[PDB]
Parts: C-alpha cells; structure tokens; sequence
C-alpha cells in the first residue's frame, strides 16, 4: 500500500473526467488575484489500505508532525479553543478564531460532550467507543459523529472528516472514513495519514491487530490553477514508506505525547508551490 | 444496472471470503429455537446505477408497495407514531412500540426537528434542503444526518439507511446513502428500491435530470441459516426492469399519496422462505 499511485490514480481520474463548476458562482476566490477559483469533481472515490505500509506521500513533503498534533487537539485533549493549539505551537487554525478564542461547538467540542450512559455513568464519545471496543468487539453500531444536525449552526465551521466506523473482526480493528470533502492537493494527503495514526493509537490500546484502513470521500475535488503543478508532482519518483516509531509503553490513550511519535527515514520529492483560496 | 447483477455478486463474495461472528455472541437469535444466531459480513460494500433502468430484484418478490409508505411514513409525514403508518396499512413496525407509541427520537422524528435556520426561520432538516437545493445546487454540505449523537439513547432503536449526501452537477441530482449495517437477504432488497423513489420524488419536486445512485454499507452481513435459499436465489431466471409510474401533476414534495405511484409490469421468479431472527 503505497498511498502514492493511489493519490496519483484520482488526481489522474479528475483531470480525465472531471467536471467543473464554471457555470457557477459563490465561496472561493484566489489571494494572488483575489477572485473566482472553480474546480473538477467526482463522486464516491474510496482508499483503502491494509497497515502494510504507511499512508503518505514521497513525491512531496508532508507536515506529519503537524498533523499528529492536530488530531490530538481534538482526540485527546478534546479542545475547541485555538489557544490550547498555539501551545503546541501551531497557527494553521488561527484563521477560525472565535471572539472567545474557540471554532465553537466543533471538532473536540463533539468528541468530549457527555451524551450517552455507560453503567449510570454520563460519558464522552470517544470514551464511549473505548469501552465498547473491549466489552462489546461485535457490534455494527462503532461509530463517531461529528455532523450533529442540532448544532451545525453554533458552529465556525462545517467539518470535512465527520465520521467514522470501527469494526472489530478477527482480533482486528478496520477503520472506515468519510469526508463530505476533500481538496485533494492540499488536505486530503494531510487527513489520510493523519487519521491512520489515530487508528494505530486505538490498536494499541485495545490489542486488536491493524485491520483494513477504507478512505472514502465525497466531492472529490482540485482547484483548476493548481493543476500544473500537480501533473509535475505525478512525475517524480516515489519513495519507501519511512517506518513509523511509536512509544511501545504506552497502555493508556490520554498519555500519548508527541515525543512519543517518530518516522524513520522520510525520503521526498524537492518542493512544489499552491496558491490558497477561499 | 439489473441490481440483480450487482446483489448477486455481494452475495456470492460473502460466501467465499466471508468473515464469521461464531466466537461472539449476543444480540441476534433466531425465533424457531430462540437461540444463537449470528451473521458472515464483509466491509465496505458500495453499489451504484446510472438510473437506466429501476433498482429492484426479479429472483424473488420485492413488497414495494409497502417501502414507499415506510418511506413516505418518515420523509413526507415526518413522523414517530406507528399509528399513522397503522392506518396506511402497515404493522411491520408494531413491534417497537414505546409506551406511547412513537419509536421516540429516532427516524421520522429528526427529520422533522427544526434545528436549521434560514432566512430568520427555523427549518427542519428536510425543507432546508428542498431550498439549498435549487438556491445552491453548488453547495458541498447537502447531508440528511439521522444518526444525532445527542439523541441516541432516546430512540426506540438505531437505524441501518441513516444519512444521505446530495451532489448537485449539471442539473443532475444525485444520491449517495450511507448504511451502517445491512441484511443482504431480508432488508437489503427493500431498503436499496426505497430511496431510488426517494430520489425521483426529490428530482421532480425540484426540477432536475437524474442523476448517478450510489449505495453503500459498512457491515454488510449474512445469516448463516439463509444461505441455502440464497444458494438458489441466483440459479433463479432474471426478468425485466418494470417501468414506475409517478404522477406527473405533483409538483410539491408534500403533494403525493401512495396511489400517485404504481409499477408497471413486474414479473418475477416464485417464492423463497427467509426466517426471521432478532
């Protein structure tokens, strides 16, 4: 599972038989020009791996450090303040800033509200999911939302990775997830291999081996101006899958720490520009 | 798309690389012994047709008359109370009748929340699609959430249909559905006809093409006691797509009744015994 030709095989697939939205207006618009930036779409695209090798690319530099402290942010520490993340010392979010610092109830928000009961005890989403995983290894009902219909409008902003199902088959965990959308050139690479991470966290602390990792997206999508750097990025020589050190000590999900994540021998591409729009 | 094609093949895959649930018990027990009943799943099943013809199976009888006004039951009236789908002449569903009769928070009863807000109203989940359908057929946040995670332990039961994506792209609509959890024999048939009505009646109403259905499902389960009748359900002979029939005077969602709908010409194969086990 290189990640690679797959990420290639879609962005090839929309450059063939795509379809734009010229005929259309709203949202986006360059900062180079400042104004209307249209796209290519398809429907229903799906990844999936097996935990051979490690989602990420080689035919460019992706910020993994990055990513992994921006799952636990919403995860772990369960945070819908940016001011926690500035901590960690990262300004991606700082755009979303709320008047109280927040992306209101959002992301962590919905991963730490106390909703449902578990033996006369008010407990989280994800702690929930924990419990059942080792207490109930069968059931269809794994899954984690993120679109809650009552308060997508106390919220800064829609998510594009909402949900996710977990299926506990054979002393395995298969992890499956769905973005309404996903640009692919510049968050998609970022979101499949940081969402991996997260599967292998949970593997570890309920000791069920790496099952299947299905990737699915929605409104597969590129913006039309970055296109010609894309069909360079198609054109340079791919890489092995650096091998992924995680502190083996660890037995409990809430004492995970960013020193305790390593990838050995990330060997990529040079560097290629994208100009940013919204 | 015969759907027959297509169902034939997941179930002729559940078969040889099918995954069992022996080492794990609870919930499913059949009602002929009251006892044990587990199922053979596969993940990540996904299937999908161009609307050429109707998705609906030929090799045994489909109860289609009664899936649209299950469907209509919980879209068009919005509903919670097996009463009025009593009266409609259906008790398929008097099985999880609460103490009021409502199967409590769940299905028809999101639907009709008003938790949106558009122009300094509150809508509910439907109609606010109805409108960003036509006043922004671009828009990438066209979703119908059932599964509200604040709500889960108030509803008589989880659904396995419970969200839906509508892409809108060269006056085309089209559908993708989201199943948790499905039974190929019994409930697989009918919940895929179901919603490609559900789409006409929503192309219509709004005035666009048909477009691409995708549906896809996570656990995609077997019962191990059926596959004997299953074993001859694909031996049997494959008829021809009957044309449905809508009425073309509706031009309201709200405006339909179960007569506006009929299928012509539905031949198919005899009968096939499937036992009931929950």
């Amino acid at each position: 599972t290189q990640f690679d030709k797959q990420y290639n095989s879609i962005i090839k697939d929309i450059i063939n038989n795509g379809i734009s939205d010229e005929e259309f207006d709203v949202r986006t618009k360059w900062d180079s020009d400042g104004t209307p930036a249209h796209t290519l779409s398809v429907i229903s695209k799906q990844m999936r791996f097996d935990n051979s090798e490690v989602p990420i690319l080689t035919t460019k530099k992706v910020a993994w450090k990055t990513a992994i402290k921006e799952l636990l942010w919403i995860w772990q520490l369960k945070s819908n303040d940016v001011n926690d993340l500035n901590m960690m010392g990262v300004h991606i979010w700082d755009q979303w800033k709320q008047e109280d610092g927040t992306i209101g109830h959002a992301y962590g928000f919905q991963l730490g509200k106390k909703n449902r009961s578990l033996n006369g005890e008010k407990v989280d989403q994800v702690d929930y999911l924990l419990h059942q995983l080792k207490n109930n290894p069968s059931s269809r009902r794994h899954i984690t939302m993120l679109w809650n219909p009552d308060e997508l409008d106390a919220m800064a902003l829609t998510p594009c990775v909402y949900e996710t199902q977990w299926y506990v088959k054979h002393g395995k965990l298969h992890l499956e997830v769905r973005a309404r959308s996903n640009d692919m050139a510049l968050g998609n690479p970022f979101n499949v291999f940081q969402y991996n991470v997260l599967q292998r966290m949970i593997a570890q602390v309920t000791g069920y081996e790496l099952g299947e990792y299905i990737f699915n997206i929605g409104d597969c999508h590129v913006y039309t101006r970055h296109i010609d750097n894309l069909k360079i990025q198609m054109e340079r020589e791919q890489f092995e899958a650096p091998e992924l050190w995680i502190n083996p000590e660890v037995k409990d999900f809430y004492d995970f720490t960013i020193d305790d994540f390593k990838l050995i021998n990330y060997k990529h591409g040079d560097k290629l520009l994208f100009e940013v729009a919204v």
